[PDB]
């Protein structure tokens, strides 16, 4: 969340900036005034508590002297004490409601972000096409072949996954990966780790379960509602993670980078499976492994000094671009409109790759600067309270990245294996043949 | 479960064999007599239902004729019908209780299994040591160095995992893998897949969630009690899998290998994460990644003709032995006593590898022939009811396999990388240095 003092003009903050941000977000502007009011009530209670302590100390110090009368001093002590009890209770309630309200306020939207609720207004930041690919159309970028099949059709013809047995065993969107489906997924995981490791990222495999209290410090309420699976463990509960961002953001909770010039930035190549209920996503992207309930993801997670996060943000999206360029996948980078930012993000870029069968750009990567919104909550201090900035960016959500590869590397008789992945696959195949026909053809 | 007819002498079965097996298992022998009694009650009801149908048909066929009187035929129809209703209800209840009882009976213990409740009596099947390793002692097998550190100490000195941040974020046994911890885990996963794929196994990545009704057909009750995590999905529930054995065993549920000579055996190299509450395991193996709540495992899963399963069982444990030999890890293979077999297993071998710091053999692999116990429940038919046999065997539970490597590949200044894994790790290191000191030293 934002610092309390950010709401307080008298403390150096600017509530106006916060209201403007709320407006850009399409979120409550009223929250800001309410937060300010409750803060003043809290301060009043704190002063009153202070005064009662002063009176109490004065009174019991008098009782000591008249200990030589003194049922009146006692009568007042009991009075002041009873009042103090009440004040103590109100203060704690006020602090609670104040923090609850502040928790609802999204991070300050960066001035460079387009103010809109309509993704049609996403900023077109950059476009990239591979060599020998004239323009985005219904043509597999890597092979030049007609993009005749969708990703799920390609994967079926390759005998690379099993949605039918998947659905019977797990329910909707359930799947097994098979044969080269497994090998390609592993290839992306290992290439991704190797790729980031070469750039100084530390490989970090995160647990996929988190304690509720920790999850609550890094995920917003809406995620608990329609995103996260709850785990029952005897009499206890945990959550399954939606992204390694969650546990890795808490990795340095309560720690202090007290010599940041030498200690930061810290860069993690996160790897985990990810689990999402997709509770608001019915029917959309029904077949294939494009949108599923469980998937693997190589994540960039970085902590930097507050003064260096914006440069790091550029470095991180640049890292993902280089990764997709290395796979020969056409893409565009877009600046997400204010109305589509989650609470933690001050700025977000998505990399959307070209799917030639769909003939559409589809999101493969989100890259966010969350400044100190999460680190304040997790108490991750920086230097000299000053907190580190946290940024996160997809490197590769592997099953969805496979979908993009499938459409762009297809040809008449099968699938060309992207050159950079070959060394990660037994036999280092350059090409794998279609094994099955589609029922429809 | 076993076939109903197995309990019925008149149907060609031998209840005596089943009672002897129950006794070997240390399980209820009474169950068998009860199952036989309830079957007879069920048969009685079936005959009575049959007779009522005959009478009813006779009666309503008379009512048709007197339709030319006839309130007596009607009075009897209503009588017979009311009786039939009751019989129908009793029959269904009997069938239910009969199957419930049969479900409690473990598979027939193979005659070659030692009859005992005490693992001290496990059969010592085979022992193996690598080259230049005289005998199992407190010496790292691969390097000849003193086995000075436990697996968790080695992993800590390598900065290869983080149990402290793991515990804070997930709770007891929680961990992150870091740096070469991640690379070694991936190395084992990919080597294992490549290894089995070269032997004709089909790589199959299983989903880690299963519908309750399907899980119930392959897991025994005790697993639901202290092993499986339940998942909350809105108003629905699923289970997390304890092993890819579970979903892969259900992969061919309701299918029919009608030309088994050509269609079987079918061999899967299963890969998944695995989740276990270890609810009955408090404090034991407290530190390290030897016994954890989440781990990866490459699994052998095979379906064969009933007449070929015993030969396949030998092939499968042989495959695992070859795998550990290739890693240079000393081990023994033991025939598990009858009293330690789960319900599905007719026979089980464990491969237990030498941990030189612990100076003990520790289980890394279980290999089981479950004959047709699971396939009967999942309706996986074979030829010409005749069901396939199912077998399963660990190839590598990767985190625990890492523990064995750590103790056996340690030397004074760090860890030698097993030769076969080198190609799976960026830089193909032959050795990685200790990075941190232990607090205690
Ligand atoms: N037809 C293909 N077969 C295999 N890999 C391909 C194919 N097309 C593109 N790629 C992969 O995608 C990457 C980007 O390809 S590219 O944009 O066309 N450029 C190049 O190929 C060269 N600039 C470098 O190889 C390549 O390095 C290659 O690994
Ligand atoms: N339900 C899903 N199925 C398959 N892939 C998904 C699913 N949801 C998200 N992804 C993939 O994972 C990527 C990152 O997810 S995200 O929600 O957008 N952002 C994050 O999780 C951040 N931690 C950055 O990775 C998406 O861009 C998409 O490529
Ligand atoms: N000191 C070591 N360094 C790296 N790898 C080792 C070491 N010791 C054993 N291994 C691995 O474990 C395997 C089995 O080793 S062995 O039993 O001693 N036998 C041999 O090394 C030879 N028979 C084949 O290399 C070897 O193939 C090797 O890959
Ligand atoms: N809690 C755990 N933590 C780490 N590894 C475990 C844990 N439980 C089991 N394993 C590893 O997984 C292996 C197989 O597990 S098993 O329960 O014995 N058997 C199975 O699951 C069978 N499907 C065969 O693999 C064990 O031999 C052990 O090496
Ligand atoms: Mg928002
Ligand atoms: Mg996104
Ligand atoms: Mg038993
Ligand atoms: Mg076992």
């Amino acid at each position: 969340m934002l610092d309390i003092n950010a709401f307080l003009v008298e403390k150096g903050g600017d509530p106006e900036i916060i209201k403007a941000s709320q407006k850009k977000r399409g979120d409550s502007v009223e929250l800001v005034d309410e937060i300010i009011a409750e803060y003043k009530e809290w301060v009043k209670l704190r002063f009153d508590l202070d005064e009662h302590n002063k009176k109490l100390n004065s009174v019991q110090k008098e009782i000591g002297k008249r200990f030589k009368d003194a049922k009146d001093l006692i009568a007042e002590k009991e009075k002041l004490s009873n009042e103090k009890k009440e004040i103590i209770e109100k203060e704690a309630e006020a602090d609670k409601n104040l923090r609850s309200k502040i928790n609802q306020v999204g991070n300050i939207v960066h001035e460079s972000v387009v103010d809109s609720q309509d993704e049609e207004n996403n900023e077109l930041v950059r476009t990239w096409t591979p060599e020998n690919y004239k323009k985005p159309e219904q043509i597999a970028a890597a092979t030049g072949a007609p993009a005749k099949l969708s990703h799920h059709e390609v994967l079926l013809r390759l005998d690379g996954y099993d949605p039918e047995r998947g659905v019977r065993i797990v329910g909707h969107r359930g799947y097994f990966l098979r044969n080269y489906g497994v090998f390609l997924n592993q290839a992306l995981i290992n290439y991704g780790l190797s790729f980031l490791s070469s750039k100084g990222y530390v490989p970090l495999q995160a647990p996929v379960m988190m304690n509720k209290e920790v999850m609550a410090k890094t995920a917003q309420l809406s995620q608990f509602d329609e995103e996260l699976y709850k785990v029952i463990d005897g009499e206890d509960e945990k959550y399954l993670i939606a992204t390694s961002e969650q546990p890795i953001s808490a990795y340095h909770a309560g720690e202090w980078f007290e010599s940041p010039a030498e200690q930061l930035p810290v860069r993690y190549a996160g790897y985990s499976s990810c689990f999402r209920r997709e509770a608001g996503s019915h029917g959309k992207d029904a077949w294939g492994i494009f949108r599923v309930h469980a998937f693997e993801k190589i994540e960039q997670f970085v902590l930097t000094e507050p003064e260096k996060s914006w440069e790091e943000f550029d470095r991180m999206i640049g890292c993902s671009e280089e990764f997709y360029q290395s796979l020969g996948l056409p893409y565009r980078v877009v600046g997400i409109v204010s109305g589509e930012l989650n609470n933690a993000a001050a700025k977000k870029y998505d990399l959307e790759a070209w799917f030639p069968f769909q003939q559409e750009y589809k999101e493969l990567v989100s890259c966010s600067n969350c400044t100190d919104y999460q680190s304040r909550n997790l108490e991750i201090r920086c230097g000299i309270k000053k907190y580190v900035h946290c940024l996160n960016s997809t490197l590769s959500a592997t099953e969805r990245t496979i979908c993009c590869i499938l459409e762009n590397y297809q040809k008449e008789d099968g699938l060309v294996i992207p050159e950079v992945l070959r060394k990660y696959i037994p036999g280092e195949p350059e090409f794998i043949p279609y094994i099955k026909e589609l029922p429809k053809n």
